[PDB]
């Protein structure tokens, strides 16, 4: 008696629908539409997503808002602090908050860092901050009468997210750069800190499907009643420099991602692809016109 | 008493059947017809393809029709753009709508842009773009004068499938290619952003099987009664600049690919491959004279 | 539910398989017990949880599926100089394998160089080898030759080795083309050249369900045919290894069944056979250093 | 049949955590729901379907778990000269831990430097050394101090820095042989220096059935101990980072159920602890840059 | 449905194993509780969910099981000059093992370098030896030597250093085919030197089904041999590695069950055992380092 029903649904896109590099910002939903019932009315049902593709689409890589990076200047001689000054990115993101290489984040700490060094280092041992497109890793270039004066500064922040350098702790909140050689970089990549990607989520506004308990939506209380609809939740990591991306999912052989189906007669709903941020924060996947979607479903009776 | 019925079949080929080189295009196809009925009239039945092998078969690499690519040349001096042509793949292309070599569309991508810097630039400084077969990353190689004089333009089409290059923005369509060295290579592999092939599927037009639910086939109306009878999806990934494949499948992940036996008295019925293209056109499956093919199918009770 | 499980092993000497396993004894294991395995009131399932197939060898070639066929091209008069076949019989065994790609690539560049000895130089003969370090095979080539002519690869040598570049220049034969002195294959193509496909568990006397298969018959569709396979190894060539250990072990998604279909029996024969692409079978044999081990499970249901 | 999720995520801050985490606030979270979770009627499984610990920081070494000596032996009067045991005082934070494996290196040499500096000269003074790029530990020395001299390892520096070679003089003390300049390890032994075992959710009120734990007490053998435990992630230390970001998800292992003995409730706690080698337990903390997410699965029977 | 899990461990140091492990102490633990462990009216399976067997000492090679020959060849005369068995006798401990694969190329090349010594001149004797960086075996020979004469491996040296490259000349001995100065195995074949087949959880009073077993003796096949296995774990040595840390971590759906037979019961010993390709059965032993951890699984039907 066991019954499995699948359903297949997919997305193309064009130029005039998602306008020049995605610019009209038009999300990633699709209204499932049939003459008929899809499920049997004497039947309790199970769905699972299968698979989905998510075939050429643009995702950000960085996040200025939810870091608060600070470099400084250390000197040998006095044997005190020369100057901090914040990293503005403020001039490199788009209206949405984002930024989408890492050639860029290495460039906004290199141009405060070089502000910062205007009045009280000279020209050719000014610190240059960069990002190595081989190896995915940033580095430090400097000249050895810097070394032997002066160290560069991170605040826990910028010691955190690049936490593969070496470094030294010289109070609460700063920490000097160990420099030994011209060229020094990171002993491993640190994408995964930078990106503020955490989550991506397939939901549903009608869909009779059981919602998953969530916390409370205040900051405030414990207590909470607060729920939400959830198909599958994809978990993304960043392994390289790529904003455009192409994801593919496909459920393992465990395939514990269940949700109860609580009315069996509809025949219409709409299912919509959302990217969570690690601050929680929600928006929606948007269309370039390039982009191809695939999506199967499993309803699977019990 | 739970009974586990397996059915093998292959198919031999030759050069009589599928022509030279498979000139014929015979697909991939097969008759299972046995003395007694298969199943018993007692049980219900589930479906799933156990394993299946796709050995010496040819695949497309690039479909030329789906892409609307263009290069440009934008000069620094005057700050304007000197000229743009699409990319012509015609000269390069199969019958069908296809070629099988990344070789040839980086060759492509080339003769455009020579063909634009015929007029305007001088011999020893036209700029090289091809396909390095030992990193499979397209490179583009330039002397010093022409990146103090000029850029490549690559419109959005070309920007998504080359994302791996460092880009800088100047207008809605095109995007300048930042270039530093001789030499210059891609970041990251991204020829799964140009193979045109999506999926492989076994189909049956008679054996007695519950369907897949499908999207609407009309452009203009959401809602749709579309059906399709599908033994197993195989997503496809291209890996690298090979055409001949030899194409293995074993249910180590796909734990839920079950189908419903609708009927249990029958006979025979016929099974064939299909592959489905990104922009879900369908097309079969075709044999070579040297193709060997195997598949493994279960019946389980209920 | 209840979980019976069997191990067996096969301890292998000189006297039992020869040396160098000249003896081909096949692999083969009697299950006897004193008592009843099953208990007569349960239905059962058969899986083979892990076997191990330690120090035995396998072919990685057998020239009867391939009719391989090399060329000179003139580009100065713009024809066909001359063909010839790759004989592979001086390199074969009593069964009809090889195995070892190095001659595999002796044996094709012996070809090249018969067919070059009355129209080319000697210094400008094409060599064709087998990399040992990269698994690929390479064309040397002097730059008197890449001017003058081209190396013609029929069909079966263009599918089979086809990480190379190639241009056709008719139904049958295709051009190599040639840059460098040293030219080699874009990635490894040696699951073209493996012939063997599956390694199975068989057995005449157990009760147990067949499964189906095609018509024997070389014209009719229609078929009845049937045969005990307890699992199916797909084997890969992975190397130059023609000696090999292989290990098998059950993931966790288990579709790999049998039905039991009489629980009164306390003996049994199994045997390791292997297939090869063109469906011939041949029993997997005994070196005298062969240590063999195998898991199965009885299942209830 | 039926499948109640359950989301919680903990947001940090400076505030809470304090600067580099100095306040030491647990990994925690109080669930608290207005109505009851579960239907009454109903029997239900617990398991934790996946978390992530994103942004924490974790130590790479102990001192207390090891006893490290390093000695220097004389070639020609065939003696020892001295031994001491390696002073990691100096290095370690508050907790016994440090986060460095530069740091043991530095540690293991200074021990090293002071046991030489009246009985060799500063030319020929070892140094014993952490390579970031390899992560393996190196040994630099003079052609001079290979001839007349030999560093000594006790048995645990012997264990966790294995793949030098070694001569056993005594049932303690051994050689490591020295031939180049720069000698380093065959491989790397991080996974023989870290003192984190495994990653562990706990939870005091949550009406779940226990784990059988052994005695506390190391002489006698009965117990009738026990712990809740809601999953137990395996760690292992790969590189020289501290700072890392732990993702787990039940692919491998949807065995790992725990039966809820009662269906009222609607609050109960979740705490992350950390089990050393040692089983020394301790929980793990929050850093202001920490996001920490958390996903359980109550499905029904 | 109940799930009962019951965790174990066992933290070693110097006074249990002794230095060394000199006291050869077998891992085992004993399980005793005040209050039987299972329901008595319900019936149980046994899975090993998993363990952990951090810092033990294994062995990397037995030459009791082999029966290893080189010799030389003269092509000149086109004859044997000699052959010896390679004696391991000078580099074996107490139990019969070697640690370290080093010693086994040493004892090769000493075995090789006294058949030379009368025989041919002090330059041109051919060096084997093992390379720690690429884990393959090498031979080191002069221009004259190669053109001179040839190195003989056997059958068993023949198989078990497969990846060189070989030429028979008679139905025991093998002519090694050297074309440089340093020429290497094509592929690594430290699989073909490991006698560890695999590790085992046994018990002597866990009512539990026994796995059913062959025969003992070879004289006959009939056979009611039994045995109590929980887990076994199949073993790879993939380096130089002597000292390791092995774990073991169960497939989310695995079949690896076993039936208790009796609930009532409050006590049993688990212990660990390493058994050989030859089926040769003996103990794992604690080091004063090791650390053992071990979780069960009593699942109810």
């Amino acid at each position: 008696m066991k019954q499995y029903i699948w359903l297949n649904e997919t997305i193309k896109s064009n130029k005039q629908l998602a306008g020049p590099r995605g610019s009209y910002k038009r999300p990633v939903s699709v209204d499932i539409f049939r003459s008929s019932t899809i499920l049997d009315p004497d039947k309790n049902y199970l769905l699972i997503v299968e698979e989905f593709h998510l075939h050429k689409i643009r995702l950000p890589l960085f996040k200025p808002a939810g870091h608060d990076y600070q470099v400084g200047i250390f000197n040998r001689s006095t044997d005190e602090i020369m100057g901090v000054r914040e990293v503005d990115f403020s001039t490199f993101v788009d209206e949405d908050g984002y930024m989408y290489d890492y050639v860029d984040v290495g460039t906004a700490i290199n141009e405060t860092l070089a502000g910062l060094c205007d009045g009280i280092i000279g020209e050719e041992d000014i610190p240059v901050f960069s990002f190595n497109k081989h190896s995915k890793k940033f580095e430090i270039t400097t000249t050895e009468n810097f070394r032997n004066g002066h160290f560069i500064m991170f605040n826990d922040d910028m010691r955190v997210d690049f936490n593969s350098f070496e470094f030294d702790d010289i109070d609460e909140e700063y920490s000097l750069v160990i420099l030994n050689e011209d060229v020094e970089t990171q002993d491993a990549s640190t994408l995964e800190f930078l990106t503020p990607i955490s989550h991506i989520v397939i939901e549903s506004n009608d869909l009779p499907v059981s919602y998953e308990l969530l916390p409370s939506i205040s900051k405030n209380t414990t207590i909470s009643d607060n729920t939400g609809v959830f198909l599958t939740n994809y978990k993304y990591l960043q392994q390289n420099n790529q904003d455009y991306n192409s994801i593919l999912f496909r459920v393992e052989n465990s395939s514990n991602k269940y949700h109860n189906i609580l009315q069996t007669n509809f025949n219409r709903f709409n299912l919509s692809f959302t990217i969570y941020d690690y601050d929680n924060e929600k928006h929606p996947l948007t269309l370039l016109p390039q982009t191809v979607i695939q999506l199967k479903l499993l309803f699977e009776s019990i």
